[PDB]
């Protein structure tokens, strides 16, 4: 878990994302999809968008990026008290979408990349530490539910 000073840093960095969640969201998905093409195949609506310029030209992708980051924002503001919010997500991603925990690792790394790409020199070493912890926590609680369900990979 995190200290309160650590949570205040992640909510301070999240205020930068909130200035434009769709712009941040589309960059995160693109990072993900271009870096790990196997992840795009899980998306029936977007698997035909194989290159960055195709991805960029779809408002449907940008809206999906908005759904993702708005969900995550909600969870971060719970400061770790997020069992009611994470359970549904865990369930759907394991039993419906069949998303291995490794893809959650990929998106967590994608977020960090995009914060440094969109705010160079503005994402401090301390901020990076706190954000990393918050994403690990998120991932580790989802891993716990995955084990319960025996979602093997
Ligand atoms: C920060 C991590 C993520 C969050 C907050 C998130 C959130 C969401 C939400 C809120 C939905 C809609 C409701 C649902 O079906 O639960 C959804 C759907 C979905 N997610 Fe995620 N997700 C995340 C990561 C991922 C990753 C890493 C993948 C795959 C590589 C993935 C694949 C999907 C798919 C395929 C759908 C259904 C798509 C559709 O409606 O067209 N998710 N996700």
């Amino acid at each position: 878990g995190l200290s309160d000073g650590e949570w205040q840093q992640v909510l301070n960095v999240w205020g930068k994302v909130e200035a434009d969640i769709a712009g941040h969201g589309q960059e995160v998905l693109i990072r993900l999809f271009t870096g790990h093409p196997e992840t795009l195949e899980k998306f029936d609506e977007f698997k035909h968008l194989k290159t960055e310029a195709e991805m960029k030209a779809s408002e449907d992708l940008k809206e999906h990026g908005t759904v993702v980051l708005t969900a995550l924002g909600g969870i971060l503001k719970k400061k770790g008290h997020h069992e009611a919010e994470l359970k549904p997500l865990a369930q759907s991603h394991a039993t419906k979408h069949k998303i291995p925990i490794k893809y959650l690792e990929f998106i967590s790394d994608a977020i960090i990349h995009v914060l440094h790409s969109k705010h160079p020199g503005d994402f401090g070493a301390d901020a990076q530490g706190a954000m990393t912890k918050a994403l690990e926590l998120f991932r580790n609680d989802i891993a716990a539910k995955y084990k319960e369900l025996g979602f093997q990979g």
